């Protein structure tokens, strides 16, 4: 699609609309880097991993009725890396495309006298996410607060409207410190007053057919409206 010619509500301008740049807000040694297999893999494994633990109602959270395996998008990806070319977080910009109308983001920020190595970066982000389980609730899952500590990170990992993720990452330095941004883009986004996912007495009870590696989620080909929320 032509970015540039998909409008979105609010008229706001798309990420993905006219030629890459890096924002002045990146100082003067900004570089995108590439997300290769390898982190692509690791990121899927991690939020396969945490989806799969909470679908069989660990960590005193429900059990999920049909939580699908995520796979990796790459229209979605290269979105994100686009917004990391701005080293802001949040902004107001679009970022919907064909297929996932509204797609959630998570964006994980770095701040240290050395620049960790990509890895590194992923892994201070699961790290993050990972965390968040104090904090989040069976009251959160049943109806979906943001703010109350975090949980977002958590909270958009494990929505069973999300089918699919894409990452990208821009470091610099500014400040007298290294610096980074790793945005994920989600197909989906949890939806406040609404459930996370839906609750089952089994895991997967839902599911129209449950994968093999993650026992207690939906295979790839589970038909998961992204577009739908709970
Ligand atoms: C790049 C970050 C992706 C989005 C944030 C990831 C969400 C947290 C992932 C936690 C994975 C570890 C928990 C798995 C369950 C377990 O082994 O106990
Ligand atoms: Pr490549």
């Amino acid at each position: 699609v032509n970015y540039c010619r998909l409008p979105c509500r609010g008229d706001n301008y798309h990420v993905g609309c006219g030629e890459p740049a890096y924002a002045q807000e990146c100082g003067q040694s900004p570089r995108t880097r590439e997300l290769l297999k390898e982190h692509r893999n690791e990121i899927l494994s991690k939020i396969n991993d945490v989806r799969d633990h909470v679908a069989k109602g660990s960590w005193g959270l429900p059990v999920a009725a049909r939580m699908k395996v995520v796979v990796w998008d790459a229209e979605l990806a290269g979105l994100a890396k686009r917004h990391t070319k701005g080293c802001v977080g949040e902004t107001h910009a679009c970022r919907n495309t064909e297929r996932f109308w509204l797609p959630g983001q998570l964006n994980f920020k770095y701040s240290g006298d050395k620049l960790p190595r990509i890895k590194e970066l992923i892994d201070d982000a699961v790290k993050k996410g990972h965390l968040q389980k104090h904090n989040i609730t069976r009251e959160i899952i049943e109806n979906y607060r943001e703010n109350g500590g975090d949980v977002k990170e958590l909270a958009l990992a494990i929505s069973d409207r999300v089918t699919a993720v894409g990452c990208g990452l821009t470091t610099w330095e500014d400040g007298a410190k290294a610096r980074a941004l790793l945005t994920c883009n989600f197909s989906s986004q949890n939806t406040r007053g609404r459930p996370v996912y839906k609750i089952g007495n089994s895991p997967g009870e839902k599911c129209i057919e449950k994968d093999e590696t993650y026992k207690n989620l939906c295979s790839a080909t589970e038909p998961i409206d992204p577009n739908k929320s709970n």
